[PDB]
This record gives structure tokens, sequence and C-alpha cells, in this order.
């Protein structure tokens, strides 16, 4: 490996250890600088985004530049240490992704990282997937079927009564529209260890428009809200390891997402 790649890997391992030691709530910014305001200042070394006129400082575990880090590289370089740790420790875990524009490519990249035929995860586990969508008004949809689902809160998990697929060859086992993208998407992946049923559960939560993000904010930081969506989010935050990912590519919405990033890292930790 190149000097930079060696240094990156070493750094991400050390960063993850510090986060564990400090009991910090993981919150990462994945940013499209070229589509954000020119007066926003980015410190990619220290993980800081500063509003140039208000002078307000917003910190993150890391600020990741999308022009440098593709979605595939996000998973292999930036996310994999956390992912590997949660699997190794057999800790149910999540990735909660906030976006204000369609982000199907991230979903696609996630599944490929986990479950392509050639991943280490396929060597060690049989991998399943469910994918549902919860709408404000309410509505629910099983995303693995045509245009419905039920949720059951267990001691340490969320049971989805929805179509479950066993993934052999990544995206090939999923619908042709899988990577097409108010409410919340929920992808639940189970990792069943080979030659051992008891899985490690992973939840990928998509809040991919401002209304959905605001519902999260209201239902978690403002309101005891008891909507299906609020109950899911509360359950995951309390009972699984979390990783918040804030996708910043939208000038009109960036300030609200920065505010939320502060609540995530101060009101949950």
């Amino acid at each position: 490996a190149s000097t930079v790649e060696k240094e990156l890997l070493r750094s991400r391992r050390l960063e993850n250890s510090i986060i564990e030691q400090k009991g910090t709530m993981r919150c990462y910014a994945y940013v499209m600088e070229q589509n954000l305001p020119e007066n926003l200042l980015f410190d990619y070394e220290n993980g800081v985004i500063t509003q140039g006129l208000s002078e307000h400082v917003y910190k993150f575990n890391r600020v990741i530049p999308h022009l440098k880090v593709s979605e595939d590289k996000f998973f292999t370089q930036e996310y994999s240490v956390y992912h590997d740790m949660c699997l190794n420790q057999k800790k149910n875990f999540n990735l909660i992704s906030l976006s204000t524009t369609p982000h199907g490519s991230l979903r696609e990249s996630l599944i490929k990282f986990l479950a392509e035929k050639d991943t280490i995860y396929q060597k060690q586990y049989v991998i399943t997937l469910q994918f549902v969508f919860l709408s404000d008004d309410e509505f629910s949809q099983d995303m693995l079927l045509d245009y419905s689902i039920k949720l059951k809160f267990e001691k340490h998990s969320i049971s989805l009564d929805s179509k479950l697929v066993i993934i052999e060859n990544g995206l090939e086992d999923l619908p042709l529209n899988f990577s097409c993208d108010s409410g919340m998407g929920i992808i639940k992946v189970q990792f069943f260890p080979r030659d051992s049923p008891v899985p490690v559960d992973f939840y990928f939560i998509e809040l991919n428009n401002l209304k959905s993000i605001e519902q999260f904010d209201k239902s978690i930081f403002k309101k005891s809200c008891e909507t299906p969506i609020a109950l899911v989010l509360k359950k995951l935050i309390s009972d699984t390891k979390s990783f918040f990912l804030l996708n910043l590519n939208d000038s009109k919405n960036v300030n609200k997402l920065l505010t939320i990033s502060e609540e995530v890292q101060t009101q949950l930790c």
C-alpha cells in the first residue's frame, strides 16, 4: 500500500479506538464542498465545518470530502473499522444516514460493501436483507415487493414482518429497482455466522429529505413521541451501536443539518 493508504488505515483504527474510549456518539459529515456555500469553511484534518459569517463551529468525528472519497471508498476506508468492530464484538449496530436529495447510490454501495460474492463478510456469514419504507401519514411499503409491513419491538432487536432475502451475490439477489431513491427507509441486515440461529443485526436508516430529518429531530430531541418512526429511532439509539452520517450537498438545507449534528453529539452521547 501507498504511504497515504497506510497512514489512513492506521489513523482510522486509532480514531475508532478514541471514540470507544470517550463514549462518543459517532457523527460524520460527508460533504460536496463544490455544491455548498463558499463561506462555509472545511477543516478536513480536524473535522470542523465553520460558518464564515456567524463564526459558528460544527465539529464531527471526521469531515469527508466526496470529491476525494466515492461511496465505495466511504465504506472501505471510512466506515469499515466501525463495521468490523461491531461484527467482531457481536454488537447490533446501525448506520443512520441523513440526506436532503435522493441517495440510492449510497444504498447500492453499502450492499456491495457487505454482500458482494467476494467480500470477507460473505466468507464468514450468511447475510439476509429486508427493506421497508415508513411514511409520515399512516403509510408503509415493503420495498422488496411491488407497491403492508409490520414492526415488532423485541428485547434487543426490531422484527420486520416483510420480505426477507438471503443474499448470495450482492445486488443480483435484490430487485432491479433496489438502488432507485416524507418518511424513513429501514434496511435490516442479519449476519449469521457460518459453521455455528443467532445473528448480529445491522440497521441502515435512510432519512433522505428535510421533512424526514425534521421528524427525526422533533421526535428525538424536541418531543415522548410514539409514532412508528420515533419508536424505531429511539430503539436503535438506545439499544444498538450508532453511526450518524450527514450528507451535505445542499446549500439551502446545510444550516439545519449542522444544527442537528450538534444535537446528535451532545444530547445522546
